[PDB]
């Protein structure tokens, strides 16, 4: 019934079947989820679904640190229809049934940060007394960034349906019930949706990397 | 459910019947995927199919190393069609439909690179302190290089469809299951579809190399 | 499903019953698969298909060695349908039926190479320390050369056909299969499709010959 | 399925019933297959079908040796179809049905070489160093030569069919098989379709003849 992981999700299958790309939930703070910033940590209920904090780490601009594709189009939609119904040895006909088609209008733009600068990243000083280092040793999430930045231009559309029919019969009792549910999101143009995994381990002075996805969490930091 | 390996398999078959030529995933550091780049390592589940790493290789420029066809063409369609069902002693009615038609608008474009270059290539002196032996080593995937420059000069449009239908009885139970999801993507101008494989052997000093699609991934480097 | 092995085979035709004249499996080296030029072993999987590897041989350029009819067409049509169903005492209905209508607007050059200037390329000092002595000998392909230039100035003009339907009944089970898929390619210009066989043996410092199209290998070099 | 003997037998024909006359299979070195040539050694495998190879022999030009009808025409049509059908006692209804008209639009024309020229050739000094002596006593075809130069300027113009309709039934199984194959081919201007017979021995140094349509190979030489 989430729509907002869908759409990343097509940007994710058009990367990878499920693989390298990673997904975000909702964008009052995806706008944020610029460089630099964090996630929550991961539980396997109801599918990959993790948390999210989306706070800064900035610390020092002493030397040359923030000095600075085209359009990419998804005019596509996606179709999901299916029925479900089994009948109970107590004559419960249990039913359901769904469909739901998605039309993206994805609007992509690229704004290109150096893959050598993130070495140049290790190489800064870091030292910040910004109030997250208690925070952040309670949680022990072992934070990563993201690898180049995937801005969007775009405009205000998507789509999506669903719908489900059930019935039941337990003592010559009749049961009908069904269920209509239309939606559509109006999309915002400067928005993130997908973002990249590189590990980094924070000793107290001064931080290391870890390099490819390693978003299996430990780290005695 | 992947469009993006399937284009660089019709590349693949107009080579041979997937024989020599190599194919990638995705196209956001395909178009980094020039010379003197990497491949992840490789599994067989659900077919041939690896890892991607994309990082550079250039070291040095004192000598001669960056001095510097017509336009290939293919309006091709391919269909694929197929209809499996079966019925178990269960009086289970298993069901499955699936077709799909695949417009192929491919352009592609050749940027000539000296075959005797690799050899001058390999006359170049191996230096370089980027931070990328740690993580070489740790993976030790041997990685190979591409033989020629294949580039493309492109319109936005590929197109790919696929069904499905469902029915099931276990109980005299009634299941009935349909689905029509029809794709299509914009293809993008100047991206890299297919490449080559040549072994290269890494001494920690100077390297050397391996000729012949060696993507049997053995080496003690 | 491969179709340019068959354009190739109307040329082997055009020749003799699978003989003499012999075929190439691609095009982006194929116009690189002129005179001093090797191929790959022979294997007798799904018929007769071999690999392919093609490097140059140019060494010297001394002496006289590199001094420089009219169009032929075809508009021919080729037909092949055929349909093959068998029944099993298990009520399968196993079926298959494809037919493929080729149209070929195949255009031919010719640029002439003498036959004694074959002579006269074993007359050449042979000597060259390019890269390939190795691999050379690790494949021992006893590589043969070609007789004449086979030249194209052709459009981009082939196509090609295949239906395929099959049915199964195993326990009262419905099963029906159908696929149409028909294809097309955009032949390029200047190609080379078929070439000739012309056994050379490579002792290291000087080589010799061996006549009438000998590809069963076997050398000792 | 060959059509480029059957064109060269209609000449056979206007000789004799398969008597004198002689083939050749197919038209790059046919054009070359003028006086002074070579043919391959004869099997007896699918009909009468010989290999073949066309040198040259010309060796000396000291004395006279290379000094110099109206147009014939064929506009025929030949007509072949036949059906041929046998049931088995295993319910098999094996069949076949072929039907093939051909249109011949054959010119030809003639370069008179005088008869007394042929015992002229003889008197030659027969003496040369090409590479040919090892593979030509290798061979031992004992190689004949043609009497006339038989020219042609002709259209482009040949046309062919056939067809094939088979069925079967082994255990109550149905097999329907049909195929409908029609071809045609563009005849060029000047070539050699039909040629002639007259053995020559040759002993290392001179050599010596052989009258009539000696293709009966056998020869110490």
């Amino acid at each position: 019934f989430s729509v907002f992981e869908e759409i990343t999700r097509i940007v994710v299958k058009e990367m990878d079947a499920g693989g390298d790309m990673i997904a975000v939930r909702s964008l009052v703070d995806a706008d944020r989820f610029r460089c630099f910033h964090l996630v929550g940590e991961k539980r396997t209920f109801f599918g990959c679904r993790h948390y999210t904090t989306g706070l800064t780490l900035m610390d020092i601009l002493d030397t040359d640190g923030d000095k600075w594709k085209a359009e990419f189009q998804i005019l596509d939609n996606v179709d999901s229809t299916g029925e479900l119904i089994v009948r109970l040895p107590k004559e419960i006909t249990i039913s359901g049934s769904f469909q739901g088609f998605h039309h993206q209008k994805i609007k992509i733009s690229e704004n290109r940060i150096s893959q050598q600068y993130l070495a140049t990243l290790e190489n800064r000083k870091l030292k910040r007394e910004l109030p997250f280092s208690f925070r952040s040793i309670n949680t022990r999430e072992n934070l990563y960034l993201v690898t180049e930045t995937l801005e969007t231009v775009k405009e205000e559309t998507l789509k999506s349906d669903r719908q489900y029919k059930f019935w039941s019969q337990i003592s010559q009792g009749h049961l009908s019930y069904k269920h209509k549910g239309q939606r559509e999101v109006t999309i915002p143009p400067n928005r993130v949706l997908s973002y990249r995994v590189k590990q980094l381990v924070f000793p107290n002075k001064e931080t290391m990397s870890a390099g490819l996805d390693i978003h299996f969490r430990g780290k005695t930091k």
